[PDB]
């Protein structure tokens, strides 16, 4: 099966600041040797529901990777509705293998001191908009296998960044479309 | 088949001022649970053609589906050249359903008092460059599934938005790729 | 064979400023009607691998094709594992038609007296990120078949261009998606 989601809907499935307070909108759609992503997050409880002039102004979402590509519970996103598509749900309740869906370990290696500066290519780097707002970009930084937590064989961060006053409004954002080369 | 278009050549097709006053390219290649979008807009005539200081810096192109995912008549872009590739024309004059590459209705719901804020996930924005000059962003949004006009069921909607003065040019855009999830 | 690639490695395939000064990270796999693009390039060897503040802050990285779609010397990149993937490597020595990667030519023409301005839509245009530092944008421009160096038939060209001073800085950058129409 070709795509890995959280499915659509919109039940919290993510930590933000704490356990469940937010929807992570993840779609993995594989294309031969590079998937095609499309990410959003949506704040439903706890601080980012309502920021505050003081809430921090840079939140890092990890999917953390086994050998397998299944995610390792440490991750931020919850594995209950991440899982290869059925209909808008998802196949079961199951540890189904996901090596094709993992970022490509050539392209984009584990940090190592080997070589002190990793390669940009690990990153991708872009604008989204808060409360789908022209004038609110968010940046959005996606980072691929550079995480080493917990053991971890793979990994795809998400983490926005942002230097605007938003308080007072709830932390959502628009989609933003991307891809990367894969491993076999 | 697997790619809805405009076709690639430049006859106009589209109203962004006045019934087919510009060309709207536009390409939906459907991967899966994903279709992988390619769009830009040309303005050929009319007041976008050899813009003034007063012309609206705010443009918003209305693709608007049916049940079975064909574009209605009172849409911004003509039926006539969209339709299912077949080499760089289109297959036929004809009304082939299209579910496939409609919006997903669970990811992109229809507006409803339900809930005031639509989730911002229902749109992309980015910038793309007026005459592929560096220096004159364009602020692209698209919206999916957020019009009701004319009972539509779909919709994909193209907005560009911007604040310079770029009197005495001509409207034509740079291209954006973006995807979207899908309905089956 | 869907993927048309440089392989993921770092090993120098490209002149930014002298012969095989840079690493290319080009992927390129077919989705139908389109083709789905990632892209990023970083300096080695030469002027790009340490800036100065005269530095030029314009790289163009030319890649011109036959009418087989095969790459011409006098490119940017090396031909040596410009091929198609095969493991992450490439599948040989060998010289593979590759037509349907090639940009479409009725989306974007070749330039032509015929009409001064060519259209827009020959470019994507955006921003990524040197270091994969956020403050540190570059604007990369994309363009499809605007070239005619030595009697291409297609052509992408990947410019990189920049305003702010990195001088002291290596030039690495985040990678980039995109997408274009294809030839068949």
């Amino acid at each position: 099966r070709r795509t890995l989601w959280t499915t659509p809907d919109t039940s919290p499935n993510c930590k933000m600041s704490t356990e469940k307070d937010s929807k992570l909108t993840l779609t993995l759609t594989k294309c031969g040797s590079q998937v095609l992503g499309n990410v959003s997050l949506l704040a439903v409880t706890g601080e980012y529901h309502q920021m505050t002039a003081t809430t921090k102004k840079d939140v890092k979402i990890s999917l953390l990777f086994d050998e397998n590509g299944i995610l390792l519970p440490s991750s931020s996103l919850s594995k209950d509705y991440w899982n290869y598509r059925s209909d808008d749900s998802i196949v079961s309740q199951k540890y189904n293998n996901a090596v094709p869906f993992m970022p490509n370990l050539t392209a984009y290696p584990k940090p190592s001191a080997q070589n002190a500066k990793n390669y940009s290519r690990t990153k991708i780097i872009s604008n989204v908009y808060l409360g789908a707002l022209t004038y609110q970009p968010v940046i959005i930084t996606i980072a691929f296998n550079q995480e080493t937590e917990n053991g971890c064989a793979y990994s795809i961060t998400f983490t926005f960044t942002w230097q605007k006053d938003y308080s007072a409004q709830q932390f959502d954002v628009t989609s933003f479309t991307f891809s990367y080369l894969t491993q076999e």
